[PDB]
């Protein structure tokens, strides 16, 4: 009745990542590729089941394994996933992050939770063909009020595959009301196309806070939105935010308008913003972009990060705190560590390693996807003698 | 009149060390050495301020740096060095840490407070020739009831010191009562390890008793008096607790009678132990010794450390944690997720890596200090698709 079963052959020796429990498989470890595009089942070179999953050419990965187990990629499947994410979520409040992609066996998939609102992110070229089957599963589980869908582009472009914004399911308002511990952000969703809300911050947010003492004074560089800024002036807390959209400072002077709290704005670009700035401050928060395409690109980003940590350092109080966040797996803790070094050696500081931080619960890093680990935070303090 | 100031002299290009906060100076690095031993100022190829400290060619290392300012080592700078430490220890509690070595610019003492009394130990050459002056002013800043000195023995042989253990200062009690979170633990200084008490792991074990709960089995291995198993108790879980230290087992049935909570306890070496345990376990906590003292033998304690993995990873229920800590310098983080990914793969069991946590503030890590963080923990989830 059906066509014969698409199977994917793997490379003698190289099956060893999929039992292992690492999804992808690239087109030089598979010995015989499926008869065709689809749900496939790979096996390895004496016919052993490995895995089921998605074959596809065009992906950027040709084989993606959804499970390691044999079955298909139905609604039920789909169920359980889903019902395994909402779980593994529970007690992480309102606001958090629902799938992070394969870590949570589901490849190309992202789903934010923001109270009743869902929005999600289509990456791979499987987890869109099957969307006819997940959808009614997500909604089944988790019944959302509403659901919207954003778009990495780019993402999108590199597998194949059109933009794609808009309402998917129910209701959604034209602003998003953000909330994280007591904290509103209203965010209109034009911002939450293009950038979204940085949920990967929550627990640095909420460490930073606990720090905070009334009449520090706060610079929050990269703010967005000004998670930490706001946090910092519901503490009693002079802030100063610096990013260079002003939408998104248009969210935090909303947001702290609300609460009668007051933050300094700077629409600026965060390196000739502080080079013009004098200080000091307690607190100095850097979230820069790390996009690192090649690793022979590491040294150069590493070098503008020590003009960006000089003079954060430049403006750093005694005894204050500098945070310097990384968003690239490309850019470990060991290259945060060799920075912060050379800005410091630039200008006779002494600092102390106060906490190294890393993703939270529901950004997943497995053990098996070495690239799971994405964001990781270096907190500083100044250490003199 | 005085003599001349003792000058060592660093060979050009190796004094930026110096100027960076490493205190370390090694012999294949000094041009020229000072007239004798003992309290001597370092200066550059130009003659350039770089340090006070102590030049002895008998130490492991030559010259450490005390102060990286201009200065006599007398009794008000010590002062001032244990004010610090002790303003950097407030809110701490009553027992921590107070002196980390070089990471508090003391280099080659170590003072740990428990209460009203403190064990310290001396390192190196030159705190030792200091200890008529710098023991007054620890006497003077903190004010304990009682000094009692232990000795990591092998340290100061190299060091070319005797054994110094006992009582040096006022009243000291025979069994040390060490407090932590409301569990009491009458340890006997006599045959305790070390300064008596692993005040590192004290966060550790605040995250772990977090996590338990009432019912579960808890597997506590390298347990020392208890720390984690008494915590397991307290929350209403079954806890074994394996170490090889009879010694160390009687404190912890101690602690433990005395509070009315049951801990079951193994008294054998931790591979044989966990090799003839069925389980499962909801939380195995492994807590090696250093293991690795030189850099040649991490490659023989990693396939250790797979063999004890193996079986704790065997041992853990589904969606069970385990906990391996390492507190070698030598033996870093990607080393345990080697040694885990190992393990795992061998029992097909796939796992989250749940939290990545180093030392507590007391035990500073020195961003100029490589080898002041020794204690890091990765903490796995079983993480069933
Ligand atoms: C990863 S987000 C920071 C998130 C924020 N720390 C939070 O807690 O929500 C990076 C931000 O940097 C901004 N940005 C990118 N390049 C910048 C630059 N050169 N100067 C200032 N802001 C920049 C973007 O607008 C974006 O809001
Ligand atoms: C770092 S301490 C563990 C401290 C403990 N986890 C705590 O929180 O206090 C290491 C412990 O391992 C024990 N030990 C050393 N070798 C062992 C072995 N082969 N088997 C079992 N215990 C061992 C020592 O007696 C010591 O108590």
């Amino acid at each position: 009745m059906l066509g014969p079963v698409l199977r994917l052959v793997v490379k003698a020796g190289k099956e060893r990542k999929l039992r292992n429990f690492y999804p992808n498989l690239y087109r030089d470890e598979i010995a015989a590729p499926p008869e065709g595009v689809g749900v496939a089942e790979a096996v390895d070179a004496e016919g052993h089941f490995l895995a089921v999953g998605y074959y596809d050419p065009r992906s950027r990965v040709p084989f993606r394994a959804f499970r390691f187990d044999p079955g298909p990629l139905n609604r039920a499947f789909f169920q359980g996933r889903f019902a395994r994410a909402l779980r593994r979520r529970q007690g992480l409040g309102e606001s958090h992050r629902l799938v992070h992609g394969e870590a949570d066996g589901l490849p190309g998939l992202v789903v934010d939770r923001f109270g009743e609102v869902l929005v999600l992110q289509v990456r791979s070229r499987g987890m869109e063909a099957l969307r006819e089957v997940w959808l009614p599963a997500l909604l089944e589980v988790v019944a959302p009020k509403g659901v919207y869908e954003r778009s990495d582009v780019e993402a999108r472009r590199q597998e194949g595959l059109p933009e794609r914004v808009g309402v998917v399911y129910g209701e959604v308002p034209e602003v998003l009301e953000v909330e994280e511990d007591g904290l509103r952000f209203p965010i209109p969703l034009a911002l939450a196309q293009k950038t979204g809300y940085y949920l990967d911050q929550r627990e640095n947010r909420r460490l930073f806070e606990a720090m905070v003492r009334p009449g520090e004074r706060v610079l929050d560089v990269y703010s967005y939105v000004g998670g930490f800024a706001l946090r910092a002036a519901r503490k009693g807390a002079y802030a100063l935010a610096v990013d260079k959209d002003l939408e998104a400072l248009g969210v935090l002077d909303q947001a702290a308008l609300r609460l009668g709290l007051r933050v300094d704005i700077r629409h600026g670009e965060a390196l000739p913003t502080l080079r013009g700035l004098e200080g000091p401050f307690h607190h100095v928060l850097l979230d820069p972009p790390t996009l690192v395409k090649r690793p022979e690109e590491l040294p150069a980003m590493k070098r503008h990060l020590v003009d960006l940590v000089r003079e954060a350092l430049r403006l750093l109080a005694e005894e204050g705190f500098l945070w310097l966040s990384s968003c690239s797996y490309h850019l470990r803790l060991e290259d945060l560590l060799e920075v912060a070094r050379r800005a410091a050696a630039d200008l006779g500081r002494r600092l102390r390693v106060h906490r190294v931080t890393y993703q939270p619960e529901d950004h997943p890093w497995s053990l098996h996807i070495p690239e799971s680990l994405y964001l990781k935070t270096l907190v500083l303090q100044d250490d003199p003698l």
